[PDB]
């Protein structure tokens, strides 16, 4: 039927949902089965690309406010034409720009939403090679992070055409720090990150081999094999981590970088296929993984910092882990701030996105979101999301999951 | 098709076949998913929900296509034809109360699932009768302090005009009352059934802890009241085990909870009144929206204490209060030998049971949004664990609160 109905239980308020019928592709769901805590549940022909691209541009020109218009006509005339002769077709710069901000507005797993209209868009479809690639990163870093004071920034290199000619990042993001599994089974550095580490040095890095390795870009322009390069220190932008009471919090020697800079999604629109296409904002403080790190040679940064704290590790129902998961997000917050270096508590994101979704549902009929990852990784039901009933469906312009390069690239 | 579900943090994999067996709808579509929704019988429907039921108890004993399964399903068909209904045997009843509790998606309690005591109060015709099998189940259950869990099952629905029911959402709830300014004595969460009891003629002690009386409707009679005898009410006063202070806010929370309000089916058949108890999960217990004073709730009275800076959100002050009274909860119980569970060690129960089920059952119907713990989500181990949410019978269901259908009399 055409409404659905949400209510937040703590306020009561109730919003009424009509955009779910623009809804395009499958959720994985059933009436009889819900998949909505799964993580994830040869190219476009011609007859497929036509319906696309027509629904993109009347979504377009809707949007503009000149839906049937002598130029909305004439738009979708050139297109069809250009597919019907080309098998694809090339976005004008305002659609490019309307799209990726679009997509950002429709990721459902996004509590940062609020902001999407505010998107730097950087054109890099014109790029050819690695190096190429490597200036519009850098260009992007050095924008979005602008001495700290972060810009939300997404840098797009041209569209997929046959699939072997693909542009692609092989990093998952543009700044991360390596990863080393040692003989003895320990890990030094970033966990999450052994694997990529592992494909650098095999293609050539020469890694310090220390905690904290800014990991260097790893770019695939027009289907060849990627290349490696540095990005120049000066532009990674990092945090120190302290506590404003642990005075021996310091002593951890943890950091963090300032850039959340995600590169190894697909952004698709008007059924055009953007492989490469880099985006960053800034941090909520919960996501900062520096968690996981392994401060001896057994015992990782929760533990540790229990360890320092004097509490009992022996019982799980002291809550020495919230306990310590606490302080460590305490001091997360404490240092960007005191640094100047934008973030946002999961307090705060949390009530934006709220109001946001409050917004959405009143202007545009609906806002689709992924309860499952919009709740904050601590503290959910103290933050206003949690009682907030979600719809989740998928719209176009979308950002997608996609296979690794290393998993389908041909090496020349 | 099977369906697989990932640990993404011990790289576990599970094929699920259980869902293949679900009937009841989820609520979500092929293009939406409801997933964080909260709520998303004729005599010619009865006999195939019925042999359904009889067809999985004869499997479940391994005794399918036996004499007795055949008999049993030919005498519940014609007993449907002449009465159009049927009644269980006590066997089924304490198999069907059993996989309703093994079938709730929700529940991160599970593991427990077939160390279930039914009480099969089917015999009831009063409210008085109502309130001597809730005082035994509240007794057999608190065990002074040894939990133990239970169901007690009243008369199922039969014209619709004649339901039993609990009109208590939980058998030991603490009353709230509307204040002159607008905060609130008690509990927040009662105000509205509080004033059904006073409205009924209870007289309220105006206290903060203020146990509810049962009201309680027997055959489509107006409900009545009865005070639970407060020998049988465990209580614990909260205290914290660092902050000598925390005894001094005067908290305390009871022992047993007991959820009243839901309606279990079985094979077609529904039970509107059937009271079921566990053991507390203590993040659980919502001594937290309490009011110390006018003004300040107990998470803000604890931060205070605390001499925390509640100015700014990010100094993270309600996350350090939030953990500061989870530990006093759970060092309460367990100096006072009142079991309880924290939600490390429930979520660590969960993936086990988990596995469990996949081995012996082919899955296990879980909800995430649920049993995902409400604090340190992340730092326990269902964060990562996918689940698939189907809807298996016999179930528990919600049902309608009672004052807003019936017609007194
Ligand atoms: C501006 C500040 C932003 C904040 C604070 C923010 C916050 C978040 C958070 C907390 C998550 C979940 C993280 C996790 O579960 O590990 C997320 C996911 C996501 N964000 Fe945002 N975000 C921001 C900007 C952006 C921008 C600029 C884009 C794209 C243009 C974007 C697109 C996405 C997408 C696609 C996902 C989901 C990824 C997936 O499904 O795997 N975000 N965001
Ligand atoms: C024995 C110890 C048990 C523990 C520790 C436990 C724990 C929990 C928790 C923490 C929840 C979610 C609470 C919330 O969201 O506030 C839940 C839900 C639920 N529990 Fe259990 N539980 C236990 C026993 C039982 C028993 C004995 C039954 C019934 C026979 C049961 C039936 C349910 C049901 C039906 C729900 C979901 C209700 C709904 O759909 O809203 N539980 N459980
Ligand atoms: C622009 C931006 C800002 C921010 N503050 N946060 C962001 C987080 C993600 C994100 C989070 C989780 C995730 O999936 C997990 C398996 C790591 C993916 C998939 N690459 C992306 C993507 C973009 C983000
Ligand atoms: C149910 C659920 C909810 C949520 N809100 N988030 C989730 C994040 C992951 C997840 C998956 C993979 C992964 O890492 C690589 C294997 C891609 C990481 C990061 N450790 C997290 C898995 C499940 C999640
Ligand atoms: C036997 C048992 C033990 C326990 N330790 N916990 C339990 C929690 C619920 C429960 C929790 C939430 C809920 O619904 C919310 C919307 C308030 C309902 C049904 N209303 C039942 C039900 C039974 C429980
Ligand atoms: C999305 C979600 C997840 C979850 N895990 N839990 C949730 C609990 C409530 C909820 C709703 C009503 C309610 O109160 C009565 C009106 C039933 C209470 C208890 N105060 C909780 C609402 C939404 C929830
Ligand atoms: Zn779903």
């Amino acid at each position: 039927p055409r409404f659905l109905k949400v209510k937040n239980w703590e306020t009561e308020v109730v919003l009424t949902d009509t955009l779910h019928l623009k809804s395009t592709l499958e959720t994985g769901c059933t009436e009889y089965i819900c998949m909505g805590s799964i993580m994830h549940p040869d190219v476009a022909t011609k007859d497929q690309l036509f319906p696309l691209a027509k629904e993109f541009i009347d979504q377009y020109y809707s949007s503009i406010k000149r839906f049937g218009s002598k130029a909305h006509m004439e738009r979708l005339e050139e297109v069809n034409k250009e597919i019907d002769t080309t098998s694809t077709y090339q976005l004008k710069d305002t659609e490019l720009i309307y799209g990726a901000k679009h997509a950002w507005r429709n990721a459902s797993r996004c509590v940062g939403r609020i902001q999407w209209s505010k998107l730097q868009v950087f054109d890099a479809r014109d790029c050819t090679t690695a190096h190429g690639m490597f200036n519009y990163i850098c260009n992007h870093v050095k924008y979005a992070t602008n001495k700290g004071n972060l810009r939300s920034a997404i840098t797009i290199f041209p569209q997929r055409t046959d699939g072997k000619h693909d542009f692609r990042v092989w990093n998952s993001q543009l700044i991360r720090y390596a990863g080393y599994k040692q003989p003895d089974g320990s890990t030094l550095g970033d966990p999450a990150n052994v694997q990529f580490t592992e494909i650098c040095i095999q293609q050539g890095w020469k890694p310090p081999r220390g905690r904290f390795d800014v990991l260097p870009l790893l770019l695939q322009a027009n289907g060849n094999d990627p290349e490696l390069f540095q990005i120049p220190p000066e532009l990674v932008l990092e945090v120190p981590i302290r506590h404003p009471k642990f005075e021996w919090f310091k002593d951890l020697g943890l950091k963090w970088y300032g850039l959340p800079a995600v590169s190894n999604m697909l952004l698709e629109i008007g059924g055009l296929e953007f492989s490469a296409c880099p985006f960053s904002g800034w941090y909520m403080g919960t996501e900062i993984g520096v968690r996981d790190y392994c401060d001896n040679s057994r015992y990782n940064i929760l533990e540790e910092v229990a360890k320092k704290m004097n509490l009992d590790m022996r019982k799980t129902s002291s809550l020495w882990k919230d306990q310590a998961l606490v302080e460590i997000n305490i001091a997360v917050l404490y240092s960007f701030q005191s640094d100047k270096v934008t973030i946002v508590d999961h307090h705060s994101a949390t009530e934006s996105f709220i109001k946001h979704m409050e917004n959405e549902y009143r202007c545009r009929g609906g806002c689709p979101a992924d309860w499952v990852w919009i709740v904050p990784p601590m503290s959910g039901s103290i933050t206003p999301v949690f009682h907030q009933e979600m719809l989740n469906y998928r719209l176009t312009p979308s950002f997608e999951y996609q296979p690794d390069p290393w998993n389908t690239h041909v090496w020349k």
